[PDB]
């Protein structure tokens, strides 16, 4: 047996009571029904009852090859700036990939397909080609739980292996965001409507 490499590093959960279909999104209710929490491109978003409701998200960040740092964040936010597109979650590297032209196409996601081999190896410290697959969340339907992982599950997309993330490149990190993105507005309109009070 091995220990499994994930829980070596934190994670983040979290948890929710109820699921719900809305606009061809799964959303995840809490208990007292403030928060409904959704899937998007390896990360998870929040959206709070409108009394417009708080909006958050959580999931994995790249920032640098060291701690003080941010090479990696940067190079994503400077290749998204040629697409014609302030932490850098994983749902933001989906749209660097040539399928991806929104948020939207990755709703439910739960992994990241990198095929940018600039920044798989600043994911993996070597050489990758022809790109790599990110795994950082899974659902825990019986446990009703959203899991975020610190060490996320890197594998070559072609040959299989697996990759030691990068050390300092990934965090764990949560954002207070002033509204989702764009491309995601429309699917949570009325979501509340059919969801009763706390």
């Amino acid at each position: 047996m091995w220990s499994h490499p994930q829980f070596e590093k934190g994670s983040m959960e979290l948890s929710y009571a109820t699921t719900m279909h809305y606009r061809d999104v799964v959303f995840y209710v809490t208990t007292d029904r403030n928060r409904a929490y959704f899937v998007c491109g390896g990360c998870v978003y929040s959206v709070g009852r409108p009394c417009p409701g708080e909006i958050a998200k959580f999931g994995l960040v790249v920032r640098g090859t060291g701690p003080d740092d941010r090479v990696v964040a940067n190079y994503v936010r400077s290749e998204l700036r040629q697409r014609g597109l302030d932490e850098v979650f994983l749902d933001s590297v989906c749209l660097l990939n040539p399928n991806v032209s929104s948020e939207l196409d990755v709703i439910n996601t739960n992994d990241v397909e990198v095929l940018d081999e600039c920044l798989a190896e600043y994911c993996t410290s070597l050489r990758t080609s022809p790109g790599v697959l990110i795994s950082g969340l899974r659902v825990r339907a019986q446990d009703r739980i959203i899991e975020l992982f610190e060490h996320p599950t890197i594998v070559n997309v072609s040959s299989h292996f697996v990759y030691t993330p990068s050390p300092y490149v990934f965090a764990l990190a949560q954002a207070h965001l002033p509204r989702l993105p764009s491309s995601l507005e429309a699917l949570v309109s009325g979501l509340f409507d059919g969801i009763p009070a706390p």
